[PDB]
C-alpha cells in the first residue's frame, strides 16, 4: 500500500513567507498563517480564498483552530497572541505576557484553555473565555518550538533549540517527563499522536522520531528527508493508508509508512522550503506551504 497523493490546487495570496497551515477540526477550510502579518482562510476542498484576518503587528508563526471550528488563535512576533472569532473577523482577545517572540500555539480539545511557546523560553497557558494567563512553565533554556495537548487536555507536550521534549501535567503545571536523545540536538517540532499514546519529534539532524514517553523509548526513525535549520511541522496521517508527513529543506513533501519507515511518495512542486503540512480530518488530503521565495499553498489528494 503506497498513497497517491497528486497536486489539485495552488493557493496563492500571501506577499511573505508562509508560516502554519491548519485544517478545521470540522473539515470545511484551511486557516494560513505568514510573516505578512495576515491570517488567510480557503476552502478546505477547492482551495477558493474566503477571506483576510488582520490585527497583528508583526509576523506570524502559528495559528490553530478551536474544536468547534468557530475560533483561531495566533502566535506572532509582536510578542501576543490574538484569538479571533474566524466568522465575523473579530479579535475577541489579545494574550499578553511573553517577552519575545511567541512561536507556537494550539487549543486544548475542550478549548477553554490555550496553550503557547515563545523565545522568551517558557510556557504560558491562558484561559480562552477571559484571556488571563493561567501557567508560566520555566519549560527551556532556549526557544520554545513547538506545544501541543494530548486528546483529553491533561497533558501538554514541548520541545525546544535546547534538544529537549517535555511533559506538562495541565492541571498542576508540572513537569512530568524529559525525554533525552544522545547528543542533544534542537528538537524543531513536536506533538501527540491521535490516540495520545506517542510524540512525533523532529530534530534539526535530519531525523523525525515517534517516541513512547512514559517509557523513553524511542519506536521509529524516519529519515531521507532534509532539516537542519528550519521548524518544519510533521503529521500522523490516518485517514487512509497509516502515514507520517512532513516539509522538507529540499522543497518536496515526505510521506512514509509509519510501521516500515520507508519512504512511499515524495511530493513535487513547490520552489522552496516546505515548513509546514497538514492532514485533513476525515479525507485524505494534504496541505503544504512553502517560505518566501514561493509563498504558495498546495493542495493534494490521495485515494487512500
Ligand atoms: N511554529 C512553526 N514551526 N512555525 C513555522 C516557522 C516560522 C518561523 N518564523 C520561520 O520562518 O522559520
Amino acid at each position: 500500500v503506497k498513497p497517491n497523493y497528486a497536486l489539485k490546487f495552488t493557493l496563492a495570496g500571501h506577499t511573505k513567507a508562509v508560516s502554519s497551515v491548519k485544517f478545521s477540526p470540522n473539515g470545511e477550510w484551511l486557516a494560513s498563517s505568514s510573516a505578512d502579518k495576515l491570517i488567510k482562510i480557503w476552502g478546505a476542498y477547492d482551495g477558493k480564498f474566503e477571506k483576510t484576518i488582520s490585527g497583528h503587528k508583526l509576523g506570524i508563526s502559528d495559528v490553530a483552530w478551536s474544536s468547534d471550528s468557530n475560533l483561531l488563535v495566533s502566535a506572532s512576533d509582536d510578542k501576543t497572541l490574538k484569538i479571533w472569532d474566524v466568522s465575523s473577523g473579530k479579535c475577541l482577545k489579545t494574550l499578553k505576557g511573553h517577552s519575545n517572540y511567541v512561536f507556537c500555539c494550539n487549543f486544548n480539545p475542550q478549548s477553554n484553555l490555550i496553550v503557547s511557546g515563545s523565545f522568551d523560553e517558557s510556557v504560558r497557558i491562558w484561559d480562552v473565555k477571559t484571556g488571563k494567563c493561567l501557567k508560566t512553565l520555566p519549560a527551556h533554556s532556549d526557544p520554545v518550538s513547538a506545544v501541543h495537548f494530548n486528546r483529553d487536555g491533561s497533558l501538554i507536550v514541548s520541545s525546544s533549540y535546547d534538544g529537549l521534549c517535555r511533559i506538562w501535567d495541565t492541571a498542576s503545571g508540572q513537569c512530568l517527563k524529559t525525554l533525552i536523545d544522545d547528543d542533544n540536538p534542537p528538537v524543531s517540532f513536536v506533538k501527540f499522536s491521535p490516540n495520545g499514546k506517542y510524540i512525533l519529534a523532529a530534530t534539526l539532524d535530519n531525523t523525525l522520531k515517534l517516541w513512547d514517553y512514559s517509557k523513553g523509548k524511542c519506536l521509529k526513525t524516519y529519515t531521507g528527508h532534509k532539516n537542519e535549520k528550519y521548524c518544519i511541522f510533521a503529521n500522523f496521517s490516518v485517514t487512509g493508508g497509516k502515514w507520517i508527513v512532513s516539509g522538507s529543506e529540499d522543497n518536496l513533501v515526505y510521506i512514509w509508512n509509519l510501521q516500515t519507515k520507508e519512504i512511499v511518495q515524495k511530493l513535487q512542486g513547490h520552489t522552496d522550503v516546505v515548513i509546514s503540512t497538514a492532514c485533513h480530518p476525515t479525507e485524505n488530503i494534504i496541505a503544504s506551504a512553502a517560505l518566501e521565495n514561493d509563498k504558495t499553498i498546495k493542495l493534494w489528494k490521495s485515494d487512500c
